[PDB]
Formats: C-alpha cells, structure tokens, sequence
C-alpha cells in the first residue's frame, strides 16, 4: 500500500499557541483555532487559509493530528 493520490488533501491542525503573521504572506490565529494545510510550504512551515485569510503557518506553532508526516518505511 502507501499509494496516496497527489492532487485533493486536507490536514487539520491545531494552533499550539497563538501567531501573529508578520507579513500578509504569513497567517494569524489564536490557540486553539484550527487551520487547514494545504500542503508542505517550508522546512518549518506550511500552506493554509484562515477565516477570510490566506498564508503560510508555522509548524512550530502547529501541532499536526495524529499521524504526522513521516513517510518511514516499517511496522511494528
């Protein structure tokens, strides 16, 4: 298994803490709100759009659901 389909997917975060987006490029949210990721966007960042609002979001700031990317091979 482990096809995926690279085209529609959505993942639910939850904002550890709340951000501030510096620029209208980055995002804004208070703790707790969730955000949806789009796709991987940085090394420690991602794509989302907020309530009326469009950017990146911090994935330090983010706690993903469970079931993180990691693609690593194994089990059990």
């Amino acid at each position: 298994g482990s096809s995926g389909s690279s085209g529609e997917g959505v993942v639910e975060a939850v904002a550890c803490f709340a951000y501030t987006g510096r620029t209208a490029q980055e995002l804004s949210f208070r703790r707790g709100d969730v955000l949806r990721l789009h796709e991987r966007a940085s090394s420690d960042w991602w794509r989302g759009e907020h309530n009326g609002m469009r950017g990146l979001i911090p994935h330090k700031y983010i706690t993903l659901p469970a079931g993180t990317e990691k693609q690593v091979v194994g089990a059990g």
